């Protein structure tokens, strides 16, 4: 899981989006489907509330 590695590697929210380019990127614009998901949902679960 590419939002997954930058979690462990002590990421939150910011220090991964990366202004859009990051790993954790298409699971905050386009993220409708991103709380059912796996590797987007634990980020969002903290970075949006999961839904």
């Amino acid at each position: 899981g590419e939002c997954e590695q930058c979690f462990s590697d002590g990421g939150d929210c910011t220090t991964c989006f990366n202004n859009g380019t990051g790993p954790c990127a298409n699971c905050l614009a386009g993220y409708p489907a991103g709380c059912s998901n796996s590797d987007c949902t634990a980020f969002l679960s903290q970075c949006y509330g999961g839904c």
